[PDB]
């Protein structure tokens, strides 16, 4: 009969978000939920106007809230999102992730991403891989570098049973 006195809770609002994830700027991430053994990620993001981020293969589903902002994929430019809107994109897909540069301000979304991202160009050359544990790395590395005193929930690795 497990204790727990407290809930494992993140108020993104208490702290500044990490800037520019993997040193790319306008793209600002506050963590939430980090389990690179189950590869799943759940987190707050904050674009700035006008980004055009590469193609990223999906290796598991992703599951996304826009609560702010304006974005869309490049190849469905009649499909804005915005305020209010979510779309589920499963496993195997690759889009290509856009701001507009109109946009007055911040995008603001919170996703849940599970598998791997797989980072390719347009043109199909292969840019480099991002799972929950190159994240967290970034993450950790942001936290010191920043000076940032944000927590964040993350799973431990699975061992031998006590």
């Amino acid at each position: 009969i497990t204790h727990q006195e407290k809930l494992l809770t993140v108020d993104t609002t208490a702290h500044p978000f990490l800037k520019a994830l993997g040193g790319h700027e306008g793209t600002d991430i506050f963590p939430l939920f980090m389990d690179p053994y189950n590869g799943l990620m759940v987190m707050r993001a904050s674009f700035a106007p006008g980004l055009t981020l590469p193609l990223h293969f999906h290796t598991g589903t992703v599951h996304m809230y826009t609560i702010s902002g304006c974005w869309y994929y490049t190849e469905y430019p009649g499909q804005k999102q915005t305020a209010g809107c979510y779309l589920y994109e499963p496993g195997g897909s690759i889009h290509q992730f856009n701001t507009p540069r109109d946009n007055e301000g911040q995008t603001e979304v919170i996703f849940m991403l599970s598998g791997c991202n797989v980072n390719f160009t347009q043109d199909g050359t292969y840019l480099g891989l991002s799972d929950a544990g190159v994240i967290k790395n970034w993450v950790d590395r942001a936290i010191r570098e920043q000076d940032n005193g944000l927590r964040y929930i993350a799973a431990a690795v699975p061992t031998y049973a006590a």
